[PDB]
């Protein structure tokens, strides 16, 4: 491991409906919550040995917390993952959320293109209670180009998105943190974990699910905040390709 390419700096972004919603109208209870969870979520990474030897001390870090105080205006059938209405349908609370990681791929791609990985995080009740989603496992760690036909210009495939609402109401800090870590997850590559791997997706006397498990954990069980063998060998491969690519030293 090389201790100057260890950390995969992070653009996070919060939107209008994050501000509004999780920070109380207010950047400082915005950030401490940003800069909270995304330091848990590296203690979970950091502290992973993707080879189950001395392949460790990988993170994340906060580069840079955008903080989106309001809603962008739009041009009549101009769209904008910060605008206020939900796309395509208007009348629901929340995007759809392929849609949504796209066009946030598509308006952050200046910046995207600058760092390890951009993330987003929002405030809606995605369909069928879905948390977020995120490119990787083509694209996750550190900027790939994608030519988008329709936005006519180079789109970046290093992104993802956490929402904190599911059902109505806010999400549990420990279910905040899982999301986070399984979006993230598939950035640096992991696949869901598989039900014909018992190693891979244990029972409840076991410990539980790990977080790559494609059913949302809840965090009660000792498995739930950790990678399995299956996301280990995987992600193992992308660190290997990609820490020289785009990783940092810590701060
Ligand atoms: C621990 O947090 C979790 C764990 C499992 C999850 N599953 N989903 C739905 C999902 C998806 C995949 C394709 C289309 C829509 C949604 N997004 C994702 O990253 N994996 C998927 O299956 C969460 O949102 C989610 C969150
Ligand atoms: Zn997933």
């Amino acid at each position: 491991p090389d201790p100057m390419k260890n950390t995969c700096k992070l653009l996070v972004v919060a939107d209008h409906r994050f501000y509004r919603y999780m920070g109380r109208g207010e950047e400082s209870t915005t950030t401490n919550y940003l800069i909270e969870l995304i330091d848990r979520v590296d203690d979970i990474y950091r502290n992973t040995a993707w080879d189950n030897a001395g392949f460790k001390g990988y993170g994340i870090q906060i580069e840079q917390i955008r903080i989106l105080k309001s809603p962008q205006e739009v041009k009549p059938g101009e769209k904008h993952y910060n605008m206020a209405k939900s796309y395509p349908n208007e009348e629901k609370d929340a995007w759809d959320v392929k849609m949504l990681l796209e066009q946030f791929s598509f308006d952050i791609a200046e910046e995207a293109s600058k760092v390890c990985l951009a993330h987003l995080f929002t405030y809606q009740d995605f369909d069928m209670g879905t948390l977020g989603l995120a490119y990787g496992g083509h694209g996750g760690v550190c900027p790939k180009a994608y030519y988008s036909p329709v936005g006519k210009k180079n789109i970046y495939l290093n992104s993802g998105l956490t929402s904190t609402k599911n059902y109505g109401k806010t999400i549990l800090t420990k279910e905040a943190d899982l999301v986070t870590t399984h979006e993230l997850g598939h950035n640096f590559g992991a696949e869901h974990d598989p039900d014909g791997l018992a190693e891979c997706a244990p029972n409840e006397d076991q410990g539980g699910k790990y977080v790559m498990y494609p059913i949302a954990v809840s965090g009660d069980h000792e498995n739930n905040k950790m990678f399995s063998q299956c996301s280990k060998q995987s992600i193992y491969k992308t660190i290997e390709s990609k820490a020289q690519e785009c990783f940092q030293e810590r701060s």
